[PDB]
């Protein structure tokens, strides 16, 4: 499944990135220039999306109660309800990501970076089994790519 490969190479970067702060060099696997691409557009637009969201953020990850690897392994659940059913669009699928990003800092933030990568890997699932279709049709990472392009 290569849309799930290139998902997680892409959310596993981002997680990573933003919590610890450090950009990674090694290229990118197969489909590396859209990759490349969505991970330079997941920095713009996933940092504005944490910024405006930080009440919400807050308050879910207090609720969430994260201390250690069988929390997280729990989440997968509250992540299919929070984003199952209604509208999908990109903007949702950037708030998923987004929310995983500030889960990952506050991991690193309470030495459990360990359970970054099993968080990268619930929310590709997720993403991947609930929106297939859909990201289908709307041509995948490629699609992202240009409805957030900036020229
Ligand atoms: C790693 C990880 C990722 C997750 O991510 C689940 C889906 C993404 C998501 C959505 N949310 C979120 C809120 C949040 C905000 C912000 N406020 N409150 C009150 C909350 C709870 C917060 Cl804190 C964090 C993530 C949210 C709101 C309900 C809007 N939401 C949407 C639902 N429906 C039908 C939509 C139709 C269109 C659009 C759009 O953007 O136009 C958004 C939505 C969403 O899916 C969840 C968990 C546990 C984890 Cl561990």
């Amino acid at each position: 499944d290569e849309l799930y490969r290139q998902s997680l190479e892409i959310i596993s970067r981002y997680l990573r990135e933003q919590a610890t702060g450090a950009k990674d060099t090694k290229p990118m696997g197969r489909s590396g220039a859209t990759s490349r691409k969505a991970l330079e557009t997941l920095r713009r637009v996933g940092d504005g999306v944490q910024r405006n969201h930080e009440t919400a953020f807050q308050g879910m990850l207090r609720k969430l109660d994260i201390k250690n690897e069988d929390d997280v392994k729990s989440l997968s659940r509250v992540m299919i309800h929070v984003f199952s059913d209604g509208v999908t669009n990109w903007g949702r699928i950037v708030t998923l990501i987004s929310f995983g990003a500030f889960v990952a800092k506050h991991l690193k933030t309470i030495n459990q970076e360990s359970c970054i990568e099993p968080l990268a890997e619930s929310i590709t699932d997720v993403l991947v089994r609930t929106k297939r279709d859909w990201l289908v049709k709307q041509r995948g990472w490629d699609g992202f790519v240009e409805f957030f392009h900036v020229e």
